[PDB]
């Protein structure tokens, strides 16, 4: 399949070269997966996820996306028109409260929820965590998600964006997830990107079109916006059979673009993550 005019995000990440417009993916188009996106919220009316997105837990008394970021966010997963994955299904778990903050025990009891609920789900092709979240090292968060990880869902996080080296940051330094850095539509690392050797990936994180609460769109930076590209392309990659949750970061990384992006530091992956769709 064709998207012109896509999300320059959604071109890179079928492209082997910056600067193209379409979005090139196979038509299954994640089907069969689903994409869990722990953040604030889904606005699951949003016409752009089709109906293919709903709450299913919250922490707050709301499960409603009063923020934007975790409707950006599963737009970025699985939207028709902004997701890389778009018809994965999407399942929101309002760990960050309206104002895009958590209490690390909720985030750690959402992974854990989901790393139960993914059983009350049909999800044949496979299961994703997009984690755009992230705080200071915690040994906790890093265990909630490595168990995530190890219960068999793919999870991607947010390296964050501090311009700092990732170890010290959570769950991006846990080293059994996938932890994704940012770049620019020029192949730039993004200027906020953190980086360092638990990195796994880049994707695109900088100007990222996606959906935005009250039906709308809006374009935003950050890993926070690369994790689920990474995320979509996990659940992607999954309904085609060419990976699994344990083994998708893995897969990503030895199929991403190579050595294409400007400004890696020393030490850290020079990789893209690259659906590798061959029209
Ligand atoms: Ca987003
Ligand atoms: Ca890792």
């Amino acid at each position: 399949a064709a998207q012109t005019n896509a999300p320059w995000g959604l071109a890179r990440i079928s492209s082997t070269s910056p600067g193209t417009s379409t979005y090139y993916y196979d038509e299954s188009a994640g089907q069969g997966s689903c994409v869990y996106v722990i953040d604030t919220g889904i606005e699951a009316s949003h016409p752009e996820f089709e109906g293919r997105a709903q709450m299913v837990k919250t922490y707050y008394y709301s499960s409603r996306d009063g923020n934007g970021h975790g409707t950006h966010c599963a737009g970025t997963v699985g939207s028709r028109t902004y997701g890389v994955a778009k018809k994965t299904q999407l399942f929101g778990v309002k760990v960050l409260d309206d104002n895009g903050s958590g209490q690390y025990s909720t985030i750690i009891a959402g992974m854990d929820f989901v790393a139960s609920d993914k059983n009350n789900r049909n999800c044949p092709k496979g299961v994703v965590a997009s984690l755009s979240l992230g705080g200071g090292y915690s040994s906790s968060v890093n265990s909630a998600a490595a168990r995530l990880q190890s219960s068999g869902v793919m999870v991607a996080v947010a390296a964050g964006n501090n311009n700092a080296d990732a170890r010290n940051y959570s769950p991006a330094s846990e080293p059994s997830v996938c932890t994704v850095g940012a770049s620019d539509r020029y192949d730039r690392r993004s200027s906020f990107s953190n980086y360092g050797s638990v990195l796994d990936i880049f994707g695109p994180g900088t100007d990222i079109l996606s959906t935005w609460i009250g039906g709308s769109t809006r374009s935003i930076s950050g890993t926070s916006m690369a994790t689920p590209h990474v995320a979509g392309l996990a659940a992607y990659l999954m309904t085609l059979g060419k990976t699994t949750a344990a083994s998708a970061c893995r897969y990503i990384a030895d199929t991403a673009n190579k050595g294409d992006l400007s400004n890696i530091p020393f030490g850290t992956v020079n990789l893209l993550a690259y659906n590798n769709y061959q029209a």
